[PDB]
C-alpha cells in the first residue's frame, strides 16, 4: 500500500550502467518505502563489515571490557588495504579501534581481527540471525568474499535485508542505548563513502554510512541512515552488480540511485 507510491527511473538508471541496481529505502516515520530489486541477493563486499562491528558492540552488552581490549598482531596480519592497523603494528589497537576502523577506513586487517573473535563468518551470520535477518550470509574471509560470482549466494544480502537490519540496529532495539549510539557514531565518522549516498544528501543533514566495493562485476554497494532536519530518519541501501568480470562499478550510479530513493520518498533534498 505505501510501496513505491511514486515510480522512478531505476530500470533506465541500471540499464546506462550495464547492470543490476538493488535499491531499498524505508521512511521511518510513515513506514513509506521505495524498492527497487530489493529482495535480490547482491555481494556484500567490504558492506558486511559495519555489520560486523555491530556484532562486537552487541557482544560489549555482555563483556563490559571487551572494547578496550588491547589487541596486538603480527605482520603476517596486515593484508592489504589496512591504512590504520598498519600504523599501530608495532604497538596493537584496542577491540573500539579495531571496529572504528573497519567501519570508518574499510580497514582490512582490523575487519580480519574482529572477523576472527567473532567466530569467523558463521559467528557474524549468527548475529545477523539473532536479530531477525534470515537472509544475510557471510560464507568466506577476505580477500576471497569478494569474488562476486554472478549466480553466486555466498556473502550476499539482499538490500531490503540490509535496510531491515540497519534500521534494527542503528533506530530499533537491537542494540542497547549506549552501543546504539556508539554504532550511529562509527557510521557516521565514514571517510569512504563521500561519493556514494552521502553525494545525495544535503550538507546540513546528518548521516552514516558503510561502503562496499568488490573490484569485479561493476559490484559495490553503500547503506547508510540520513535524518534529514525536522522529519524522521530515513534508512536505505543500494546495491550493484554486472555480468562481466571486468565491468566497472561507478559511485555515481550509486548516489543517482540515492537521489531517486529520497524522490520516491518525498523527502526534499
Amino acid at each position: 500500500m505505501l510501496t513505491n507510491l511514486v515510480a522512478e527511473p531505476f530500470a533506465k538508471l541500471e540499464q546506462d550502467f550495464g547492470g543490476s541496481i538493488g535499491v531499498y529505502a524505508m521512511d521511518t516515520g510513515s513506514g513509506a518505502t521505495v524498492s527497487y530489486r530489493a529482495e535480490e541477493r547482491f555481494p556484500l563486499c567490504s558492506s558486511f563489515k559495519g555489520f560486523l562491528a555491530a556484532a562486537v558492540l552487541a557482544r560489549s552488552q555482555q563483556q563490559a571490557d571487551l572494547l578496550d581490549t588491547p589487541i596486538r598482531y603480527g605482520k603476517n596480519a596486515l593484508v592489504p588495504w589496512s591504512p590504520i592497523s598498519e600504523k599501530y603494528l608495532t604497538t596493537g589497537m584496542t577491540v573500539a579501534e579495531l571496529s572504528a576502523a573497519a567501519v570508518q577506513y574499510s580497514d582490512n586487517a582490523a575487519a580480519n581481527l574482529l572477523l576472527k573473535e567473532l567466530g569467523g563468518p558463521a559467528g557474524l551470520t549468527a548475529f545477523m540471525r539473532s536479530i531477525g535477518d534470515t537472509t544475510f550470509r557471510l560464507d568466506r574471509w577476505q580477500l576471497e568474499l569478494n569474488s562476486a560470482i554472478p549466480g553466486d549466494a555466498r556473502d550476499t544480502s539482499s538490500p531490503r535485508a540490509v535496510t531491515e537490519s540497519l534500521q534494527k540496529l542503528t533506530l530499533g532495539s537491537a542494540l542497547a542505548a549506549p552501543q546504539r549510539q556508539q554504532f550511529v557514531d562509527w557510521l557516521k565518522g565514514n571517510t569512504t563513502g563521500n561519493h556514494r549516498i552521502r553525494a545525495a544528501v544535503p550538507a546540513d543533514w546528518a548521516v552514516g554510512d558503510k561502503t562496499g566495493t568488490c573490484g569485479v562485476y561493476g559490484t559495490a554497494n553503500d547503506y547508510a541512515v540520513v535524518w534529514p532536519t525536522g522529519r524522521a530518519p530515513i534508512v536505505l541501501a543500494v546495491y550493484t552488480r554486472a555480468p562481466n568480470k571486468d565491468d566497472k562499478h561507478s559511485e555515481a550510479v550509486i548516489a543517482a540511485a540515492a537521489r531517486l530513493a529520497l524522490e520516491g520518498l518525498g523527502v526534499n533534498g
